[PDB]
C-alpha cells in the first residue's frame, strides 16, 4: 500500500539468468513429456522453470488427462523428463502399435514413452507383470487406457468385447475400463487415449494387470527436486540477469511487495492487490 512498498513495472521479457529455463516453444510439458513427435527435443531436458507458449498445439493420437492440473504440477516441481527404459515382460501381446494421427518422419508412429499393446494371434491373454523398484529414488510411470470408437474397432485391437486395467503397488491402487464410442474426429479419429501416472517408492513393485485396452508404459522418470516449476507466459527470453521471475518479465527482487502478478519464481516480493 503506497508506491514506495510495491513494485509494479516490467520489461515484458524473461532473463535467461540466474535460472535454468526451457522455453517450451510449441510443446506442452505434457507433449514432451508423453513423447509427441514434435517434441523429441525435450527428451530428458532438466530446469527451474518451465515456459509454457499459448500458441503450444498437439500432434499425436488425440487423449485427455482426468489429473491434468496435478500430473502437470508434479512433473513441473520435479524439474526434469529425465527417462528411463526397463524392459517389462508383454509375453502373448503384439507390441510399438503405431497411428496415422501420430505422425514421425513421415511414418505412422505414436508417444515415444508410452507402448500401444494388442492382440497376438487373436488372443489378449490376462496380463499380470511386475517391476521392482530396487533402486533409491522415486520411479514415476505414465500409462494409459485406449478408448476406441466402435465395438467393431475395440475387438479388432484387442480380442476382447471390453478390457480392464489395473495398476498397483503396495501403497495405491487404480482400476479403470475403456468407455467405448465416437468422439469428434481429431486428425480423423473419433477414438482418444486416457493417461494416467503412478508413483513407485524405493522397495515397492509395479502390478500391472491387463486385459485388454493398455497403453503402457517403457520406463520411468525420475521425480529430480520439488522446487522447480512452470508457468504459462509469451514473454521472450532474453539474454540478461534478473532474480525474479513473472510472466510478464523479470523484475529485480528490491521492494517488499510486487502487484505485477501473483505468479512467480525465485527470491520475490510477495504478491499484494
Ligand atoms: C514372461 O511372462 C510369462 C508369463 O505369462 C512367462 O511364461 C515367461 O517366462 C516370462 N518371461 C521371462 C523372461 O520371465
Ligand atoms: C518395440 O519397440 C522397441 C523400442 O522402439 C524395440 O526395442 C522393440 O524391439 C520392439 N518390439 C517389438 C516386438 O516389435
Amino acid at each position: 500500500l503506497g508506491s514506495e512498498l510495491v513494485q509494479s513495472s516490467s520489461t515484458g521479457e524473461i532473463c535467461d539468468s540466474p535460472h535454468q529455463i526451457l522455453d517450451g516453444k510449441n510443446c506442452t510439458l505434457i507433449d514432451a513429456l508423453l513423447g509427441d513427435p514434435q517434441c523429441d527435443g525435450f527428451q530428458n531436458k532438466k530446469w527451474d522453470l518451465f515456459v509454457e507458449r499459448s500458441k503450444a498445439y498437439s500432434n499425436c493420437y488425440p487423449y485427455d488427462v482426468p489429473d491434468y492440473a496435478s500430473l502437470r504440477s508434479l512433473v513441473a516441481s520435479s524439474g526434469t523428463l529425465e527417462f528411463n527404459n526397463e524392459s517389462f515382460n508383454w509375453t502373448g501381446v503384439t507390441q510399438n502399435g503405431t497411428s496415422s494421427a501420430c505422425i514421425r518422419r513421415s511414418k505412422n508412429s505414436f508417444f515415444s514413452r508410452l507402448n500401444w499393446l494388442t492382440h497376438l494371434n487373436f488372443k489378449y491373454p490376462a496380463l499380470n507383470v511386475t517391476m521392482p523398484n530396487n533402486e533409491q529414488f522415486d520411479k514415476l510411470y505414465i500409462w494409459g487406457v485406449h478408448h476406441p470408437g466402435t465395438d467393431k474397432d475395440q475387438i479388432f485391437l484387442y480380442a476382447q468385447a471390453s478390457g480392464r486395467i489395473t495398476v498397483s503397488t503396495k501403497r495405491s491402487q487404480q482400476t479403470v475400463s475403456p468407455n467405448i464410442g465416437s468422439r469428434p474426429r481429431v486428425r480423423n479419429i473419433p477414438s482418444r487415449i486416457s493417461i494416467y501416472w503412478t508413483i513407485v517408492k524405493p522397495g515397492d513393485i509395479l502390478l500391472i494387470n491387463s486385459t485388454g485396452n493398455l497403453i503402457a508404459p517403457r520406463g520411468y522418470f525420475k521425480i529430480r527436486s520439488g522446487k522447480s516449476s512452470i508457468m504459462r507466459s509469451d514473454a521472450p527470453i532474453g539474454k540478461c540477469n534478473s532474480e525474479c521471475i513473472t510472466p510478464n518479465g523479470s523484475i529485480p527482487n528490491d521492494k517488499p511487495f510486487q502487484n505485477v502478478n501473483r505468479i512467480t519464481y525465485g527470491a520475490c516480493p510477495r504478491y499484494v492487490k
